[PDB]
């Protein structure tokens, strides 16, 4: 349940770029770094730096 604090502009395409305020299943979550995220739909991944999210 967190949230994506600034709309990450990933440049490859492995890490699925999301937008403020879009919903994204945070992962695993070890020190600020980059986090892996899960969106609930198909099944996707993308790498979402933690620095851009934030729990609610």
């Amino acid at each position: 349940t967190f949230v994506a604090l600034y709309d990450y502009e990933s440049r490859t395409e492995t890490d699925l770029s999301f937008k403020k305020g879009e919903r994204l299943q945070i992962v695993n979550n070890t020190e600020g770094d980059w986090w892996l995220a899960h969106s609930l739909t198909t099944g996707q991944t993308g790498y979402i730096p933690s620095n851009y999210v934030a729990p609610s």
